[PDB]
């Protein structure tokens, strides 16, 4: 695999044509009103948010992307295809790591590592994981894993689906009693996949939902000069060995298409094998 | 037929408020909790909590708003379909101070169970089932005509009695603070009291591991009322003159029920069960 510098460069200026990513990276203090209505990118018009004081408190004032440029960024998916792949040297040598859905990486260091500059974290995961911040134990819990991330973004899309609405009350509420404890820098991007998927779409990939990683890919473009992406890898089944796979490493095949053919032209390098 | 035992009744008030302090216990105020404050749920496992916002505190009232206030007639007027066909509208708004149960309506119903309100009980999980957690304009809409529709009217809320509670509370607390100053009624936050209400009737055999909204009910209006009727109590689904069916709920527990009954025999109360004059 040889990078392709110009064929990138390319891609970003395409990109950004399409997206002000810096601008949709988050919303900001100045640009939302105390009582707004937000509406959901994949739901029903009819559903809405009120945008309350305490919401608006925890908006960045500019985007903490704005002015960052990083050299090397890893951009890793949740693929078992990362279970004995020996990568995470490789990925921590990276200059800025993307990663997905709050992953976990204390007990799989050697293969994801454990170098985090921005996680993605959808509200529901509260419910599914920290029981909705009910009880000391789930708080403290959750104050932990956001004490692990140090400086890291929390990038958290509240507007996507409706489903997500009570409980981004839970957490507005629990990051406002804990405002100035924690080093994490919270971004909450708006109503941005419109914009996005009028990019993508040029590049005949339709889906009802652009994945989380097409959509990292998309952010990584404005501020990473070069960009591996490794965990993605949608099938059950090693491509080496063909020796079965858990469909996460903890435990969509058009988005893989068309990572796979921008590897194949050099503008970003997939990994879908062992590192060392 | 039924005659008032005013001094039986006043007997009884005075023993109520010896052992509740139910002014106090009638809501929580600004003064009387701290942003961080966790609070527990009268009736769900001790783990759970949920913690006081700025928010929620900017919700409670300054002192209580039951404070040196006093009625003659009390109604309390509970939610049974007994109601239905009993003409009691009248009698009930006859008095001077009535409460009402779980936002009942009353619209449709003027005839049977009165027009008049000046306290009603709000268990938030009413905007869950009747409001689609205000998910919509719609739904926002709807919710802010209802509370329009109560005026100065004294708005009830058990927030800590079920940890099932919790999430719509955030969602309550939320549009109440969006629409502050737009609606004159007010609101009443009760805190952690059902152990103290329910030790006063633990001696007066009912024992349940839920005390019921009627008898919670009686012990507030015994505070500030000279004399309580009570409407729309009776558990069963069969008319008790008639003994033909009965809807559960006009707009559609036995144990407070036998109580509220002997109650009414010794004079003390007006349990109605039958067509009004
Ligand atoms: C609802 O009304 C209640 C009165 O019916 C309020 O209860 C009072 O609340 C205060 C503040 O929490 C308590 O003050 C404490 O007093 C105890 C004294 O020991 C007592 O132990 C029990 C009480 O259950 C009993 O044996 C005697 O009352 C004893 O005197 C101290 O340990 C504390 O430091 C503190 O000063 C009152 O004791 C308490 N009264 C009763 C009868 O329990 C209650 O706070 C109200 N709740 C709300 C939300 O308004
Ligand atoms: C940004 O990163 C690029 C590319 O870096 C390369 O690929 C990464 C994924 C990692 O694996 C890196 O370890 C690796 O360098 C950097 O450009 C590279 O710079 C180095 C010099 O530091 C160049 O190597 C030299 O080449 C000359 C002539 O061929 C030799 O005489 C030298 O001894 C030395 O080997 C290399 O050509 C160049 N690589 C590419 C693909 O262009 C870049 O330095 C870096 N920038 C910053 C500011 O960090
Ligand atoms: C995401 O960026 C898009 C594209 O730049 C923004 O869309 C523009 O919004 C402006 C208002 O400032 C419109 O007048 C432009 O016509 C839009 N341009 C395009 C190409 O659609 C959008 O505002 C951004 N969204 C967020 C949440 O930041
Ligand atoms: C990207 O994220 C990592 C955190 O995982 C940052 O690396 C840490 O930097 C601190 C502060 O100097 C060090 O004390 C830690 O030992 C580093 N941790 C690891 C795991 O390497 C890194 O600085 C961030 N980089 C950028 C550009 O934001
Ligand atoms: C009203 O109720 C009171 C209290 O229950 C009655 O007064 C009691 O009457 C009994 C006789 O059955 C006496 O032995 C008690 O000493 C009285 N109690 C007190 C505290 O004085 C009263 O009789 C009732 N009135 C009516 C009309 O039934
Ligand atoms: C409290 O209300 C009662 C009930 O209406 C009042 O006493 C009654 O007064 C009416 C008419 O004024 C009479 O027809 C009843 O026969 C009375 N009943 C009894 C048992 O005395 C009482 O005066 C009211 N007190 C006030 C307004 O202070
Ligand atoms: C109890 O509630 C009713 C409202 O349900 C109050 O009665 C209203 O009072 C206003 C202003 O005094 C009148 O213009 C309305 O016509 C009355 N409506 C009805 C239905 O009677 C009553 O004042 C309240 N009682 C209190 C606070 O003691
Ligand atoms: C990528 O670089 C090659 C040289 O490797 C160049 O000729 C080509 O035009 C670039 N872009 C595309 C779209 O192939």
């Amino acid at each position: 695999w040889k990078f392709n510098r110009t064929a990138f460069l390319h891609q970003r200026q395409e990109i950004l044509q399409h997206v002000d990513v810096i601008k949709n990276f988050s919303l900001t203090k100045n640009s939302v009103r105390i009582g707004q209505l937000m509406h959901y990118d994949y739901s029903s018009h009819k559903y809405v948010f009120s945008i309350s004081n305490n919401f608006r408190s925890l908006l960045p004032d500019v985007s903490p992307i704005m002015n960052k440029h990083y050299n090397i960024c890893a951009v890793v998916g949740n693929s078992g295809i990362l279970t004995g792949s020996q990568c995470g040297q490789e990925i921590d040598k990276s200059d800025f790591v993307f990663r997905c859905n709050f992953a976990p990486t204390e007990a799989f260091q050697r293969d994801v590592g454990r170098k985090t500059n921005l996680t993605t974290f959808n509200p529901s995961i509260l419910e599914k994981y920290y029981n909705n911040l009910l009880t000391i134990q789930d708080r403290n819990n959750f104050f932990l894993s956001l004490k692990k991330l140090d400086g890291a973004i929390l990038w958290i899309p509240a507007f996507f689906f409706h489903t997500s609405a009570t409980v981004t009350r839970t957490l507005v509420d629990f990051f406002v009693e804990h405002r100035g404890q924690l080093k994490v820098q919270l971004a909450w991007p708006g109503n941005i996949m419109q914009h996005v998927n009028r990019y993508w779409k040029n590049k005949h990939l339709s889906p009802k939902r652009l994945s989380t990683g097409i959509l990292m890919y998309t952010l990584a473009s404005a501020i990473c000069e070069e960009i591996h992406l490794y965990g993605f890898w949608p099938f059950g089944f090693d491509p080496n060995t063909r020796e079965d796979l858990p469909y996460h490493y903890y435990d969509l095949p058009a988005e893989f298409q068309l990572l796979y053919r921008m590897h194949g032209e050099g503008l970003t390098k997939l990994t879908l094998s062992h590192c060392a």
